[PDB]
DNA sequence: TTGACTCTCTTAAGAGAGTCA
DNA sequence: TTGACTCTCTTAAGAGAGTCA
């Protein structure tokens, strides 16, 4: 099995190869009327990727290293979080862009969580908007807001009491 | 069916069947600290479901109809919304349970919206806690709260900023 | 050992359609 | 005509693994 310093080793070539990525300014909205920057580092939209990656899908890639002739290969995402437990309360961690910005692979951007807490992140306040979450958004979420509801509760007869 | 008539008479029954399922009574968190209650009319866990229903899996139904001498059937919460657009913004309206109880056929517990404002109910903090849902919310979302991260935005050297 | 492709899978909010009696 | 089962599909946040040179 990887050691600790071999890890450890994964994690600072990947940290290398990401910090040189373009980094792309991005001003959002952080809740409250206020407004801040990211700074994504963002992966090419084609080949080549950087050193140790390639995609897997329209928006998936992996990172790969070979290590004593054994090829050891991980989501592009989840390689600052390898020295981490990978689950918790019974459900798997993934990573999860505080930037929603997938392409993005700034690990300041990035937090390790259950893919439900993942999810709700989109329609979070943000954190000058009431975010509760203990892991701090870095912004309000994308689809946060009064949605687009076509048609609400309603019922023709006189069956039914809310 | 096609005609108007045909569809209210669809409603109708439908709804005239549900109202005949058992109400149950479930106390719910409204944000804010306080509870409010809620009845919903829950589909049976097992056949007999009433009159036109059938379960096509663990927790889905549809409702079937004979309309001239053709077999007409819908997902067995979307007939309340037989008359609605059945797209908005090019997404596809579905049925959102305001309860969020699946057994629920209450129409009062149901709207029609894309599937991410339907999602993105299960993390709002209620009608009692700032939820700004246009069609209000009944409850605060089960999946509200700090979460359960993991692990937080982290880097081993010096080569990003948030 | 490395790059650039290929494929299918998970989850939890939701769907459509066919086989028998 | 009605009931009770069977199967796979959609979405958008996420995954693992194979092939070839
Ligand atoms: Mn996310
Ligand atoms: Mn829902
Ligand atoms: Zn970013
Ligand atoms: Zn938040
Ligand atoms: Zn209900
Ligand atoms: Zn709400």
């Amino acid at each position: 099995a990887l050691t600790n310093a071999q890890i450890l080793a994964v994690i600072d070539s990947w940290e290398e190869t990401v910090g040189q990525f373009p980094v792309i300014t991005h001003h959002v909205p952080l809740g409250g009327g206020l407004q801040g920057t990211l700074h994504c580092y963002e992966i090419p939209l084609a080949a080549p990727y950087g050193v140790g990656f390639a995609k897997n899908g329209p928006t998936r890639w992996q990172y790969k290293r070979t290590i004593n002739q054994v090829v050891h290969r991980w989501g592009s995402h989840t390689v600052p979080f390898l020295l981490e437990p990978d689950n918790i309360n019974g459900k798997t961690c993934t990573a999860s862009h505080l930037c929603h910005n997938t392409r993005c692979h700034n690990p300041l951007h990035l937090c390790w969580e259950s893919l439900d807490d993942n999810k709700g992140r989109n329609w979070c306040p943000g954190p000058n908007g009431g975010c509760v979450h203990a892991v701090v958004c870095l912004r309000q979420g994308p689809l946060y807001g009064p949605g687009a509801t076509v048609a609400g509760p309603q019922q023709r007869g006189s069956h039914f009491v809310v």
